[PDB]
């Protein structure tokens, strides 16, 4: 449903806009159901097609940076806004100490020094 | 907050933990855990370098209450030095199993299950 690919190693994810609840969490079980079943490099997640954000989607992606922090899984956030990193810094994300880049490729390029 | 991976329950234990009441965590663990319950549950205390009399005690209580759910159970991220002192201290951990990182102790919990 959200596409989880895997390029050199690296998770790679874009979320789209969504209208299911029940598909991003979907989604977060079949992410950290990947990332904790085989090896990988590093985590890249885009979200840039996300005008807003819900708590629901914010404190998924919390949910994420804590659990690849705790396996010891390089992550970047990408694709934020405005209105977005503004909700995200509010809800509880440290944006200042988490990695966060501009678009798919800057992060890529991101989770490759290191 | 409490993470979720796989079934199993997770609850990462951070240096903040000597801000509520023992009684207060446990209300607020099987808050989390009982709703649905959960094929098991990690405790991660890697972000502790010090552990103290508080935090043995929530140690001690958190792997009872465990146990009293009939749930499975790894203690994780336990430095070789942390883990004399929560012995002195009456933490019995030759009783329960420990793991180096959440990815073992999740591997541990699991492949015990095949």
């Amino acid at each position: 449903r959200v596409p989880i690919l895997k390029v050199d190693d690296y998770w790679v994810v874009a979320i789209e806009e969504t209208l299911h609840d029940q598909s991003v969490i979907q989604f977060k079980e079949e992410l950290l159901h990947n990332i904790t079943g085989v090896a990988g490099k590093g985590l890249v997640i885009d979200i840039s097609a996300l005008e807003v954000v819900d708590s629901f989607v914010t404190r998924v992606l919390i949910e994420i940076s804590r659990l690849a922090e705790l396996l010891g899984l390089p992550f970047v956030l990408t694709g934020i806004k405005p209105a977005v990193a503004i909700t995200l810094t509010e809800m509880g994300l440290d944006l200042r100490g988490m990695a966060t880049a501009l678009n798919l490729q800057k992060g890529l390029d991101k989770l490759k020094n290191l």
